[PDB]
């Protein structure tokens, strides 16, 4: 969506004004790290400081949107027709961390680009990590192409050995 790209800019601009860091996650995070739009994305994934949820909600409402229901891992919001999938991160020692995610999931540096603009986005490890859950719940043979090819891009970018080490950590933690 041209709509999603512009909505991302609008959200980040509003967050910047509030000195509120926000990380782009999921599909858009992959494209941000690649610096190229590769794929339609169902929604916009956001990671936010859990202790400043109120400020994110205010941004959403400022933009004519609304906060919808709680999710198992965060909350859902909406601007126009577009859905915002929002997950909190919490201050660790010198960075924010998503609960039950790899260390370094919310890097301070803006390490991606969307439509020429630098953006904060979740790490490759954090991105990959969520595919592990997905694989436990949905047989990868039933994954749509949009998710399959994005997963493979992430694996290509991170490297096969690092992915398998991360998978081992995932399996071990949840066994
Ligand atoms: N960090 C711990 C959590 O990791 C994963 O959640 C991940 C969710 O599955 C992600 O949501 C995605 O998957 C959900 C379905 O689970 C879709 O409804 C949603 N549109 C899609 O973006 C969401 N965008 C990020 C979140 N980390 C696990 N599925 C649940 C776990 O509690
Ligand atoms: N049905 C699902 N169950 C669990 N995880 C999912 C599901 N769909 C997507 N995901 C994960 O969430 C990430 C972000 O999805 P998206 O918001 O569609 O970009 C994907 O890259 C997958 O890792």
């Amino acid at each position: 969506d041209t709509t999603q790209v512009t909505l991302i800019h609008k959200i980040l601009a509003a967050a910047d004004e509030r000195n509120l860091p926000l990380w782009i996650g999921g599909g858009w995070a992959i494209d941000a790290r690649l610096g190229r739009v590769t794929r339609k994305h169902d929604d916009i994934d956001l990671t936010f400081p859990g202790e400043r949820r109120g400020e994110l909600e205010a941004i959403v409402e400022m933009l004519g949107g609304r906060v919808m229901e709680e999710l198992d891992y965060g909350f859902l919001a909406e601007i126009g027709d577009e859905l915002l999938d929002c997950e909190p991160a919490w201050w660790a020692d010198e960075a924010y961390e998503i609960a039950e995610a790899p260390q370094g999931s919310c890097p301070e540096a803006a390490e991606g680009v969307i439509a020429g603009r630098p953006v904060r986005c979740n790490s490759w490890e954090a991105i990959i990590w969520d595919y592990f859950y997905y694989a436990d719940e949905v047989p990868p043979v039933d994954w749509p192409t949009k998710h399959i090819e994005s997963y493979r891009l992430a694996c290509t970018s991170l490297g096969a050995e690092k992915v398998e080490v991360l998978r081992a950590a995932f399996r071990s933690r949840y066994a």
